[PDB]
């Protein structure tokens, strides 16, 4: 499943990411756009970032996994386990700066523009 922007915005609001750990919905939508282009199935060091948030296996999944899920569970058409693992990740202490693409592209911009027009 490759989502659309509004479709995705609605799913993320559904799983309760609008203002989660401080971050408004746009930050999340903005990150999915540049990490996966909204594709729900997507080395260099360890191996493999999985899914629409592109969660790295070295740490978060097993393919000691921190989120307590397999990495296959970051590939289905619904985004539910992804979002749960996202929820643990963003509360390590580094926030959304975990996601590189978020730090270089979304941080500081007008991120509400990603939830305007839906
Ligand atoms: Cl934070």
């Amino acid at each position: 499943k490759v989502f659309g922007r509004c479709e995705l915005a609605a799913a993320m609001k559904r799983h309760g990411l609008d203002n989660y750990r401080g971050y408004s919905l746009g930050n999340w939508v903005c990150a999915a756009k540049f990490e996966s282009n909204f594709n729900t199935q997507a080395n260099t060091d360890g191996s493999t970032d999985y899914g629409i948030l592109q969660i790295n296996s070295r740490w978060w999944c097993n393919d000691r996994n921190l989120c307590n899920i397999p990495c296959s569970a970051l590939l289905s058409s619904d985004i539910t386990a992804s979002v749960n693992c996202a929820k643990k990740i963003v509360s390590d202490g580094n926030g959304m700066n975990a996601w590189v693409a978020w730090r270089n592209r979304c941080k500081g911009t007008d991120v509400q523009a990603w939830i305007r027009g839906c």
